């Protein structure tokens, strides 16, 4: 089974998973010179009051924390969206150390760690159905630097002692996403796809230009985890990120100028 180890890592990932070496594949660098301003861009609309949250759990390659998404309670449109999307999920991703940490960069500047909103497209009736399309998903991904503490981000960091191992889980009710967002709604946009297997090309990525803020001792409750099973020797969860893809052609856009 793939992971970010130096055997079963990103480099060994293609051949499992031959569209690793795609033409829209994630993540990538978003040069601030290069990627331009579009007016056909819609204000970015983000409607998460309605957010029913069900429960967090290590998968052996993150955690995740799950929502209802029977209904259209928790939805992202607007911005290059087309209709809604409803949100499912979010993780993150963490380095060893706070120099690295997330998978987009910004001018070659890396952040301690990368936020993951993902959302499935409505249309295609159903998430199984969404991934196996090129404009399935919406992921939101947002920055996370090191500074003051983000009073939103507590629930998520005093649980994970309680599913350390690859397996647990635990109810997670009452959580809202809203806390875990920047002032400022400005973003970059391209095409692209999941940075972890099956790696297919459905993600229509919108990256948030400012980062949210996190203590030290926030990011820290990250690097707790554990790749591994209960029982099995302890292999940390931390570097769970892929390296920068070439961006062949494609445009990301700005909502700004
Ligand atoms: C929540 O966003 C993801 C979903 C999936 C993967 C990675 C993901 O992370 S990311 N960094 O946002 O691209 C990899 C496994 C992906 C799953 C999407 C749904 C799939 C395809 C299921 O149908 C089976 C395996 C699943
Ligand atoms: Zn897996
Ligand atoms: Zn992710």
């Amino acid at each position: 089974h793939w992971g970010y180890g130096k055997h079963n890592g990103p480099e060994h990932w293609h051949k499992d998973f031959p569209i690793a070496k795609g033409e829209r594949q994630s993540p990538v660098d978003i040069d601030t010179h290069t990627a331009k301003y579009d007016p056909s861009l819609k204000p970015l609309s983000v409607s998460y009051d309605q957010a029913t949250s069900l429960r967090i759990l290590n998968n052996g390659h993150a955690f995740n924390v799950e929502f209802d998404d029977s209904q259209d309670k928790a939805v992202l449109k607007g911005g290059p969206l087309d209709g809604t999307y409803r949100l499912i999920q979010f993780h993150f991703h963490w380095g060893s150390l706070d120099g690295q940490g997330s998978e987009h960069t910004v001018d070659k500047k890396k952040y301690a760690a990368e936020l993951h909103l993902v959302h499935w497209n409505t249309k295609y009736g159903d998430f199984g159905k969404a991934v196996q399309q090129p404009d399935g998903l919406a992921v939101l991904g947002i920055f996370l630097k090191v500074g003051s503490a983000k009073p939103g981000l507590q629930k998520v960091v005093d649980v994970l002692d309680s599913i350390k191992t690859k397996g647990k889980s635990a109810d997670f009710t009452n959580f809202d996403p809203r806390g875990l967002l920047p002032e400022s709604l400005d973003y970059w946009t391209y095409p692209g796809s999941l940075t972890t297997p099956p790696l297919l090309e459905c993600v229509t990525w919108i990256v948030l230009k400012e980062p949210i803020s996190v203590s030290s001792e926030q990011v820290l409750k990250f690097r707790k985890l554990n790749f591994n099973g209960e029982g099995e020797p302890e292999e940390l969860m931390v570097d769970n990120w892929r390296p920068a893809q070439p961006l062949k052609n494609r445009q990301i856009k700005a909502s700004f100028k």
